[PDB]
């Protein structure tokens, strides 16, 4: 079977309402609107809303992911005191594969976009997977 | 202080010994060998030595794997008479991320050579993750 | 050899200066920040900022692309009118493997995030290749 | 409406007649089984018959190779002896993005089965290209 090349898509931005980001990973109010999956790759990319005060649930990224913070402050693996990282708008950065992320959080309202090429594992304090979630995941979560 | 490109690779595949596969994740003495692991990317590849009546155990890929069946015969996704694929020497298989993969057995001693991108989440039956097996995981269990 | 992990990155972007995109590739005035190369799997991220009138040399996406136009507004392949998109900060696109861009092309003063999977193929206008322009080439212009 | 998962494919590699590989990149009548190709990512996956003496064109890689060696001999990169590599049977080999092969040759009989991310790029004595050869390249050279 002949495969045809992939479709381009666009997505303008502020006709897409916000969603609240599922409380089982999430504290403090968080939205987003999801952009793009590919589910070939298992990539997927999203836009979020974080006030002040919020912060994601413990995961791993098992690809890498790439982020620009284009508003407020979001400390990642503990924030720079802790000797992670403390983005500041506008702020890039790159998570490796395997990168653990106890308690993103949000110290200032903040937006950020981020891709993950394939899925968070969401983790318990010892380490052991509660939930593995990727595009079909964050593509049902945002269209079902 | 620039980035180096990555260094090229090469196995003289016969000059390594295999290696049992975790007894954690197969039964019947699956053997292995370890030919490469992509730390940025986080694929793997490697190549496998499965007895009649060998399997893996429940899983769920991530992202895409590519195998070559160089001996043998495989059943996948539930073999072929299920709506899965039942695959003979010499066979190719394209397996999509989130393919799900329950028990993928051998009905006869066999051979195959397989690049994964990103881990496999092995699940309950509930469909719950047991643990989350990707690159840095499968070069733990090749080292020592 | 044990592989490591790859190290995360983080950017403060308001301290990088702007730099000259190449005039070889562009025309208008545009600049350009550098914020990543993955040198595995070569892929590259970059921001630009990119005068009124200003516009890109003809190239081909080798692989995968997602931009976030932040500010202003972006023909692509030719614009909403000619059958392309006319992306309007805020907007989202998807620029899939073997997209071709003529001349992207920027009306109005913007500025655009950018991740690439490959390198831009630029063409002639008969489609013959001029210059295929990856992360190495990008890494080089931005910092050597 | 919402996006599916990429379907699974098999392909029964001895009910495949090889076909001969294009003469423009190639020399001493290689024939090839195109496995698979991957629209999105730009990955493609196929298997070369080399008789003694061929070669491919000079080309360089723009993301990642990898390599199974399943019969013969093959000098990459100039050989083990001009600091490249010599495969020999069972071998598997990765070849990393931007990795220049400007003759890859076989000086016996051989045959290899290859998967490649994103397109080679052939290139003349000074680096210029000539082709930009990827996923739907290879299909079409397969199709007709
Ligand atoms: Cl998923
Ligand atoms: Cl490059
Ligand atoms: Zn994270
Ligand atoms: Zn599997
Ligand atoms: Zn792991
Ligand atoms: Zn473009
Ligand atoms: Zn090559
Ligand atoms: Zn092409």
């Amino acid at each position: 079977m002949l495969k045809s090349k992939i479709k381009e898509e666009y997505v303008q931005m502020d006709q897409v309402d916000w969603k609240p980001f599922p409380a089982a990973f999430s504290t403090g109010g968080i939205r987003w609107k999801l952009l793009h999956v590919s589910p070939e790759m298992g990539s997927w990319t999203a836009i979020f809303d974080c006030p002040a005060g919020s912060s994601f649930a413990a995961h791993v990224h098992v690809g890498p992911g790439e982020y620009f913070l284009t508003k407020g402050k979001m400390d990642v693996r503990g924030g720079k005191a802790a000797g992670g990282d403390t983005a500041i708008a506008p702020g890039y950065g790159y998570e490796s594969a395997n990168a653990r992320h106890d308690k993103t959080e949000f110290p200032v309202a903040s937006e950020f976009y981020m891709s993950f090429l394939g899925p968070l594992t969401f983790v318990k304090p010892d380490g052991s997977p509660i939930a593995v979630i990727g595009w079909e995941d964050a593509q049902g979560a945002w269209a079902a």
